[PDB]
């Protein structure tokens, strides 16, 4: 019996932590208990910063990464971090599992990618309502990666930080709102600081569970199938269950927090999307630059939507 340290930055309550307990499950019934997990969350083995080189040193077996925090270091994946028109968790995660299965770019090489996953789509919660892009000019608001690249085409601040921080820096007025998910609404009690939510549709951020090279390969060949067998299974069964639970987050803060819903007018949403086009532009180049062909992976992309 091998038992795999798998470590997490956020609170257990979390989906990034939920995804991991039920990764776990799996993996204990289908290999009839040849493999164990040790699951720690709350960045009690690895943060969000230390957690990709205490993974590839050894510290973890196991880890989660969000991919939005790590600029420059994933020139391919990082084109998830761009809007894709991606309206739910589960299609998005599916996508994103099945590019990474056909293309493995070498960004990824030095680890073994596990899964994959996404958060739904970005919207914004703010301490004072948006009710128009104008509101938004100067607004000092939370991303990471590409997603703060967005904020800052809209003419917000972006305030780029790691999400167990982030509840802080609301607290204390460093920032006025964040755009992600809706599920942190509930699963880190947003909705009592922020009590504005303004719909935006937007880019998703993306996740790896990675694991360490030596971890993986003094692993037996039929453990190592059990695994990359449950890969796509878990993308999937990730994203659905965000899915569900962001609807669940959502009316609970509203009828009992009096959350109030915002949406922007049909000319906001038009000139929003045409000021982010440009990041797509710079994220090829950025790609071609390191050596990776954005125009198989853009290619490669509108297929597997074109699919699921
Ligand atoms: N805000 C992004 C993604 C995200 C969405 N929900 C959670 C919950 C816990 C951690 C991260 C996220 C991020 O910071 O990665």
């Amino acid at each position: 019996p091998v038992t795999l340290n798998y470590a997490n930055f956020p609170p257990a309550s979390t989906f990034p932590c939920i995804q991991m307990e039920q990764w776990a499950h799996e993996v204990r019934t289908r290999t009839r208990g040849k493999v164990d997990v040790l699951t720690y969350p709350g960045g009690t083995l690895l943060g969000a910063r230390n957690m990709l080189r205490g993974v590839m040193s050894g510290q973890a077996d196991i880890g989660c990464i969000s991919l939005a925090y790590h600029p420059g270091v994933f020139p391919v994946m990082s084109v998830f971090e761009l809007p894709l028109g991606f309206t739910s968790a589960e299609a998005a995660s599916s996508v994103l599992w099945e590019l990474y299965s056909g293309l493995r770019p070498a960004e990824l090489e030095r680890v073994k990618v596990l899964t994959m996953f996404t958060s739904a789509p970005s919207h914004f919660m703010t301490v004072t309502p948006v009710r128009s892009l104008r509101d938004l000019q100067g607004m000092e608001i939370r991303g990471a990666g590409t997603l703060s690249a967005i904020l800052e085409k809209l003419g917000a601040t972006p305030v780029s930080m790691p999400m167990p921080e982030v509840p802080e820096a609301v607290q204390k007025g460093i920032i006025k709102g964040l755009f992600t998910s809706l599920d942190v609404m509930k699963d880190m009690n947003f909705a009592e600081m922020t009590g504005h939510v303004t719909r935006a549709d937007q880019a998703v951020y993306p996740f790896a569970v990675i694991m360490n090279r030596e971890a993986w390969e003094r692993l037996s060949p039929d453990v190592q199938q059990v695994l990359d067998g449950l890969a796509a299974e878990h993308a999937a069964w990730t994203g659905r269950y965000l899915d569900a639970h962001v609807q669940d987050s959502m009316r609970w803060a509203e009828e009992k927090h009096g959350v109030q819903v915002h949406t922007l007018p049909e000319e906001d949403i038009a000139a929003m999307r045409r000021s982010v086009q440009p990041l797509f532009d710079a994220w090829a180049q950025r790609a071609a630059d390191k050596g990776a062909d954005p125009d198989a992976v853009m290619r490669t992309v509108d297929a597997l939507k074109a699919q699921y």
